[PDB]
């Protein structure tokens, strides 16, 4: 159709997975749910897993009889206990780094025993009782887990090391016991159940060899290090089955819980005791226990419990209690200096943007118009001081004159602490969800006073004490939620199935099979087809020979069509392997010194010709060669030798055949079919890669390779299908079309129009396709809610492409900065990015002939492949970038921007900035005033934009925030009306069309100047809208040059009827930029495409 998409068909080979569903047909289940996937490697896999529960076990043993010798008097713990216990850590970085020091000795200590202990394993000889002596072999990746179980032996700081288990993790809880029993040891006085019923029935099998406070000894840690030790500690410490099976003898824990006697406030709160974690405690097997996943439902119990003991505790050695002591140091941030407390720059910023303010882009604005201008230098750490200050003075958009900030980061985060809900205090899910929430909330809440890592990007400058050091100490008493949620998200949300992958591969029926390459024969498959439904043919690896030497048997009987796949892949690889490498060279007898390594190129061309018809399998691809001695490089020959050599062809094979074939069980077959097997891309791309018009000239090619998914749970249900394809199979290489585009948009420019994408206030992504005159021609636009919304844009751009001519002018989102509230989030807007590349890379319609250039055979590539590249331009194609910026504030008609910035300060900043005016006249006749200035005096503009400003009038303010002390309720206010209110209040006169600047310039009361600036930033308030409502139109307050102003509202088609479309006008106009540029360019190999707020601005203001 368009006379330059046309030449765009063939640019580049494309890369394409289709996704199917399969439902088996026939006896296909019942085999599949019986003898399951591949039973070989099924078995390999359960004997693997044999000879590794083997290992294990002789692991655990070997660590057990290694650990049994250890000593505490060799170790140094016992001097290491005072140290741990001292707690003076936290007052000193260099106490703690000691500790640190003394912690990693004596984890060298602890596994420096480990290695050459007990002969080193014999391991090794397992490698090589009956599942060890033969087994599958296969040369599996032992080295892996040998490797995975060293590194559990190491001392590498990780949740793998004993050592970090036993002083890192389990010390802690054994010096916490020891903290509680020197205060509860009294909770026994008459020792009857603390002796009589304990010491000689716990300790049955040593023969009561220990006593109950022998565990409770600092030097008989040795004894609770191995397995048995934190066995008999968890007896004590919960109770014991015992030999009897139904006593149930009390643990500790419910022997303290019996203390309801004493109803008085000193009793509660009890803290729970702390039972020794067990390395390899599972049902089966733990691996060391890593609770990533908990067993059941009390283990989950037992961590909420123990946590929710750890956060409010009882009150004991100074406020322990976090949830207040947090509440408490976040509202004593006030009194703190603000200088150095710092704020984190992501997307927190915008949470506490959404609460002082109720506009979720006040701060982000606000530290890119008055802290810096550059690329701002981004920082990753803000400071409060500096917020606040930037907060002060953010030109005031539209709220009260003078705003009772005062302290709003603090105040914001002492009144969210304690005044948000006012109910912070609190085995059912329901509980424990909320309860998991509301520390969620309280964590979200704080993190952006967390100080991440240690020297971010710098910054990180000199923190104060009282308020930094006790907050990085009390964060990581609360940060334990995190991982632990996940837990939570890890085990009480669990599929009963799992997803399993299998790799298939089409045969092929070259002679390459068995000769050169036969790496991996995976489950090789085949295709058929019968009466338009295509099928898989998955065989099994025992019976790979079952379609070979079939006969068809008689005629006249229904027949499955199969496809005879023929590939020869990588022909730069394969084709000097057979020839001259291997395979009886002397056959063939190249001689010429083996044209020494690998004119002499096309000479090694012209054997491979001449050799290629000497092959006999070769031959039948019909390969037709480009006339000799007109090649390139070798390898570009090959190419030819790889794209003439794929070719399909279709058999017929006896149905019969098949259904014996299926009900033996040889051959796994599933129906190939999507839902509507609406006709989908994915069907039309399949049914097009056994196409005869297709087949003539490939464009569509089977890769070769296929992966099916499905449910394994012993039975399946969903099935999966993943083929890949590639498109464009015979495509030149000509990438990077740019050079190509700019070619003919230099050319035929007059005809291009242009479509512009803009980020709405109201509508997620709006369109404005215009003319190469400025006019407007149509504008449109109205995982599941935000994909469906994106694959509709998506086809309404590249429908307007073609139909209309045009090109696709986007935003840089890394190239600017974005002045508003855009309803599209960075990472829905990235991804709609790479949702409209993919689509245009190849852009077919099913509607079209097949041939034509839009069609099957013939499909539109507009745009070069998604490239991570971070330029200035980055011209796509047909789709430009332009940085991103607030063009909705733009009067389409003559361009006039709002640059003034005005803002309530001391009166003397007042005073001297209604003196740049030219005039502040008062035009009776038309009734409104008429600001003459110059942008000279005001910026670093042209000096050659001298506008006249009227207060046309019927403009909506926003009075202030909040419910009813602050408002968000907004008004029609007539600002030529309240201007005339305003001046006679003060006693002013304008009735006799005099010049107003030196009255105004006479009076200093502070209050007059308010309200001039504040109407005065009313009237330059193009982009006003009801807060809730559809009402959103741009109101223009300079002239037309006929006496007229633009009006959303009054305004006709070919001007945007919106204020959001003219967000989109004005990124559609920064596109007749881009085709001018380029018209009036002559290098088209180094033209610069980067927009910049200076030139650009002329250039909309020559209109
Ligand atoms: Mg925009
Ligand atoms: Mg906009």
């Amino acid at each position: 159709g368009p006379k330059m998409f046309s030449n765009f068909t063939n640019q580049y080979p494309l890369s394409k997975t289709l996704r199917f569903e399969l439902k088996p047909v026939g006896k296909t289940l019942e085999h599949i749910e019986k003898k399951g996937l591949l039973e070989q490697d099924e078995k390999r896999a359960e004997d693997y897993k044999k000879v590794k529960k083997i290992i294990d076990e002789y692991h655990k043993d070997f660590i057990e009889e290694a650990l049994n010798n250890v000593k505490l008097n060799g170790e140094g713990l016992e001097e290491y206990y005072e140290l741990y216990f001292k707690k003076n850590k936290d007052d000193k970085d260099k106490k703690k780094k000691e500790f640190e020091k003394i912690q990693d000795n004596l984890r060298k200590q602890i596994v420096e025993a480990f290695k050459n202990h007990e002969k080193y394993k014999n391991l090794f000889k397992k490698e090589l009782k009956e599942t060890v002596e033969k087994f599958k072999n296969f040369t599996t990746y032992f080295t892996g887990f040998h490797e995975n179980r060293k590194n559990m032996y190491s001392d590498e700081e990780k949740s793998t090391a004993i050592a970090y288990r036993l002083i890192h993790e389990n010390l802690p809880k054994f010096l916490d016991n020891m903290k509680v029993f020197e205060k509860i040891k009294e909770k026994h006085p008459e020792a009857e159940q603390l002796e009589k019923t304990l010491k000689d029935l716990g300790e049955e099998e040593v023969l009561g060899g220990n006593n109950v406070e022998d565990i409770f000894s600092l030097d008989y840690f040795n004894h609770t290090l191995t397995q048995s030790g934190i066995d008999i500690y968890n007896t004590i410490i919960g109770g014991k089955t015992e030999e009897d099976g139904n006593k149930k003898i009390q643990g500790l824990n419910e022997y303290i819980n019996l203390y309801r006697q004493k109803n008085n406030e000193k009793n509660r709160k009890l803290p729970k005791l702390k039972p020794l974690y067990k390395q390899i405690l599972s049902d089966r097997e733990s691996l060391s226990f890593i609770p990533e996943a908990f067993e059941n439902d009390e283990e989950l119990l037992e961590a909420i419990e123990e946590f929710y003991e750890n956060l409010n505790f009882s009150n004991n050695n100074e406020a322990t209690n976090v949830l207040e002591k947090l509440k408490e140091l976040l509202s004593n941030l006030a009194d703190y200096d603000l200088n150095k407390i710092y704020i984190r720059n992501d997307t927190s910023l915008t949470d506490i943007s959404q609460k002082i303010f109720g506009d979720w882009s006040v701060i982000k604005d606000a530290l890119n118009a008055h802290y810096d201008q550059k690329w701002l230098k981004k920082q990753k750490y803000f400071s409060i001081a500096e917020l606040q200050e930037a907060l002060d003075s953010y030109c005031k958009e539209s709220d009260e004159s003078k705003e009772q900030k005062e302290n709003s980061i603090a105040d914001y985060f002492k009144t969210l602490a304690q005044t948000k809900n006012e109910t912070d205090k609190k085995k059912d899910v329901e509980k424990i969800k909320a309860f998991l929430d509301s520390i969620m909330n309280l964590q979200h809440f704080v993190k952006p006073l967390h100080l991440v890592k240690g020297g971010s990007a710098g910054a990180e400058m000199e923190k104060d004490e009282a308020f930094y050091s006790e907050f990085e100490a009390l964060y990581e008493e609360l940060s334990q939620v995190i991982p632990l949620y996940n837990k939570v998200r890890n085990y009480l949300t669990q599929k009963p199935y799992s997803t399993e992958k299998i790799k298939l591969n089409f045969e092929n029926s070259t002679l390459l099979d068995g000769w050169d390459v036969n790496k991996e024969t995976d489950n090789t498959s085949v295709l058929l087809r019968k009466d338009g439904l295509y099928y898989l043919g998955i065989m099994n690896k025992k019976h790979n020979k079952v379609f070979e030497n079939i006969p068809e048997s008689n005629e006249n009987d229904k027949c499955y069509e199969k496809m005879d796949y023929k590939l020869l892949p990588g022909a730069n690889k394969m084709l000097p392997k057979v020839f001259f490498s291997n395979k009886n060279i002397d056959y063939f007898n190249p001689s010429a010194e083996i044209l020494e390594i690998y004119d002499d190129c096309h000479k090694l061309i012209d054997f491979f010709k001449e050799s290629i018809n000497k092959h006999e399998d070769w031959k039948k691809f019909g390969f037709k060669f480009s006339p000799t001695s007109s090649y390139e490089d070798i390898s570009g020959f090959y190419r030819e030798v790889e794209q003439q050599g794929y070719k399909i062809s279709f058999k017929n094979i006896s149905e019969s055949y098949i259904d014996e074939l299926v009900d033996e069980g040889k051959l796994y077959l599933f129906q190939i079919y999507n839902k509507d097997f609406k006709p989908n891309l994915h069907t039309l791309y399949w049914k097009a890669l056994f196409d005869e018009e297709n087949l003539k000239d490939v464009v569509y090619k089977l890769n070769g390779e296929a992966e099916v998914f499905y449910r394994k749970a012993y039975t399946v249900d969903k099935f999966q299908f993943h083929v890949p394809i590639t498109m464009n199979f015979k495509a030149e290489g000509n990438s990077n079309i740019n050079d190509e585009v700019n070619e003919f948009l230099k050319g035929n420019a007059p005809d291009v129009n242009i479509i512009g994408i803009d980020r709405g206030e109201r509508h997620l992504l709006y369109l404005t396709l215009i003319d190469q005159k400025g006019k407007i021609v149509e504008q449109d636009s109205l995982k599941e809610l935000k994909e469906g919304y994106l694959s509709q844009v998506v086809h309404k751009i590249a429908k307007l492409m073609v139909e209309h001519n045009a090109i696709v002018v986007m935003e840089d989102l890394n190239f600017g900065f974005k002045r508003g509230r855009f309803k599209v989030e960075k990472q829905v807007y990235q991804k709609f990015e790479k949702m409209l590349i993919d689509k245009l890379n190849y852009l077919v319609d099913k509607d079209k002939e097949p041939n034509e250039p839009g069609g099957l055979l013939n499909a539109y590539q507009l745009t070069n492949k998604f490239e991570s590249f971070q330029k200035m331009g980055k011209q796509s194609g047909f789709l430009f970038y332009v940085p991103a910026w607030n063009t909705s504030k733009i009067d389409p008609t003559t361009g006039f921007v709002n640059l003034f910035h005005p803002r309530y300060e001391n009166v003397e900043k007042a005073k001297e900035f209604f003196n740049k005016f030219d005039s502040i006249r008062y035009n009776s006749e038309k009734d409104y005033f008429e600001f003459a200035f110059d942008y000279n005096n005001f910026t670093e503009k042209a000096e050659g934009t001298k506008w006249t400003v009227c207060t046309y009038g019927e403009r909506i303010k926003t009075y202030r925030n909040a419910d009813k002390n602050n408002q968000w309720d907004s008004k029609e206010v007539n600002v030529t009306e309240e201007f005339k209110n305003l001046f006679d209040e003060y006693n002013i006169d304008y009735k006799n069309g005099n010049d107003l600047k030196e009255a105004i310039l006479s009076q200093d009361d502070a209050d007059f100047f308010k309200s001039l600036l504040h109407l005065l930033r009313l009237t330059l308030q193009m982009r006003n809208s009801i807060t809730g409502t559809e009402i959103d139109y741009i109101i223009s307050p300079v002239a037309n040059e006929n006496g007229e102003f633009f009006d959303s509202r009054k305004a006709d088609e070919s001007l945007p009827k919106d204020a959001d479309a003219n967000g989109a006008y004005h990124i559609a106009r920064k596109g007749l930029w881009v085709l001018e540029q380029i018209k009036q360019t002559d290098d088209l190999k180094k033209v610069n495409l980067a927009i910049s707020n200076k030139e650009w601005l002329e250039f909309v203001q020559e209109r």
